[PDB]
């Protein structure tokens, strides 16, 4: 049952099951604890004992993900410790080499998410396509994206973003030992995972380590250094007010989680649209994107509907406007009264139009750019829980985790199995060939695939 992989760093022990080699909880970087707490992570390239890759390892400390239960099909509890920099690898058990590699970055407002969530476990996808799929944890929350240098000149902002760099460098260094093609790395991301890839594209150090990107339902809204400073300022106020210290190093993990919860409570509700924690624009992030990599972008047809699920659960009109303003979306009071108005405004201003503009500018910048757009539009209005094509829902299909719908009174049907299986194939074939089976997106026709 055990499966041994030899690297230049040492051995790695996963499991062989049901035609797959599965490796869980590979530490890719030093644990960001003790003297490494609050700093950019250090890549792990050497271990003096074999790495036991048979168990899920801890996930970044985080508030309760209200949406995790919805996007899973059974009761689970994951351990959360600051020692959480782990990645997981799914691959077919055979002797083929130079396999296309997909690294997945989850979303979750840079607050929750983890590489071992049911929604991101790609077993069904690797079962039907001989690719290598990797998920990971990156630091989240204050611990990931507070500007800690506000408190200490040896501490860093953008820590979670440094963690994502180290996932790519580790794959670059070792994935060939698993049959992967280190010359053919696809980064795939959803929401904040998509925003993270948009950011890695503009970091020249890391940019040449990957070769294709898949962007689901996300655009780039980097925080500014001055905004991060003010949020660090208010974090220090929560520190003083509730705990009576200014020593961040004395803070316990639970202390930071409580302080973040106060900070969000004082900024007001946002349904995750207020990016309290986010990558910050710095000197090593450049202004413009490269165009050498094939890009597949996708949004869902009714993004907003999972942000604004009912007239009773909408945001207050003036709060909503404030949110969208911190996201450079100007809107008026009369146009955001109703649930339906806010859902649509999220769908159009927060996702559709920014992504369209990202693709159009890349075309203008480069005549040979390889871009595809898709709209995920599956839904069933007669259902209880899948009434429109909202944010995140397409990931159920991309990874073939249809069991999630069946746990929420939508049984699997022939159409669902076919549509998901096609999407899996489109995704895996994109990783292989850099092309989609429909016309490229160009600025005159704006062709897109509508999945349903």
């Amino acid at each position: 049952p055990g499966m041994k992989i030899n690297t230049t760093g040492g051995q790695i022990h996963g499991i062989t099951q049901d035609g797959l080699d599965i490796f869980l909880g590979i530490p890719y970087a030093e644990p960001p604890v003790h003297d490494n707490r609050f700093k950019h992570s250090t890549l792990k390239t050497q271990w003096s004992e074999p790495i036991d890759a048979t168990e899920i390892q801890p996930i970044p400390p985080q508030p309760d993900n209200k949406l995790e239960d919805f996007f899973s099909s059974q009761s689970t509890t994951f351990t959360e410790h600051e020692d959480c920099l782990y990645l997981n690898i799914w691959k077919q058990h055979n002797d083929q080499t130079k396999k296309p590699v997909i690294i997945y970055f989850y979303g979750g407002s840079f607050e929750n998410g983890h590489g071992t969530a049911e929604l991101y476990q790609p077993a069904h996808l690797v079962q039907n396509n001989d690719i290598i799929v990797i998920t990971c944890n990156y630091r989240l929350g204050a611990l990931g994206y507070l500007d800690w240098s506000y408190f200490n000149k040896d501490f860093h902002s953008n820590n979670g973003l440094s963690d994502q760099i180290n996932v790519i460098k580790w794959v670059h260094q070792f994935i060939e030992s698993f049959g992967g093609d280190a010359n053919n790395i696809t980064l795939m991301g959803q929401s904040a995972g998509s925003m993270s890839i948009l950011t890695l594209l503009k970091i020249p150090d890391i940019e040449p380590y990957f070769h294709k990107v898949v962007l689901l339902s996300g655009a780039l809204r980097l925080d500014t250094l001055e905004s991060a400073r003010n949020k660090a300022q208010h974090f220090q106020k929560m520190m003083l007010d509730y705990l009576d210290t200014d020593d961040v190093t004395s803070l316990s993990t639970n202390d930071i989680l409580m302080l973040m919860a106060k900070l969000k409570q004082s900024r007001g509700p946002s349904k995750g649209l207020d990016l309290i924690y986010a990558p910050i624009k710095t000197d090593y992030i450049q202004n413009n994107y490269p165009t050498t990599k094939p890009i597949f972008a996708c949004y869902t047809k009714d993004e907003g509907d999972i942000y604004i699920t009912s007239e009773q659960k909408k945001l207050s009109p003036q709060r909503f406007i404030d949110i969208m303003e911190l996201n450079d979306i100007p809107l008026k009071y009369e146009d955001v009264q109703t649930a339906k108005q806010q859902s649509l405004a999220i769908t159009h201003c927060y996702f559709k139009q920014p992504m369209k503009q990202f693709l159009q500018q890349l075309n203008i910048q480069d005549s040979n750019a390889q871009l595809w757009l898709a709209e995920f539009a599956w839904h069933d209005t007669s259902s209880a829980h899948y009434r429109s094509a909202y944010h995140i829902l397409d990931m159920v299909f991309w990874f073939g985790n249809l069991q999630i719908l069946a746990a929420h009174q939508y049984p699997t049907t022939a159409h669902l199995k076919f549509l998901s299986r096609q999407m899996q194939n489109d995704l895996a074939n994109f990783a292989k060939s850099g092309k989609m089976p429909w016309p490229m997106y160009h600025n005159e026709r704006r062709y897109y695939r509508t999945y349903q």
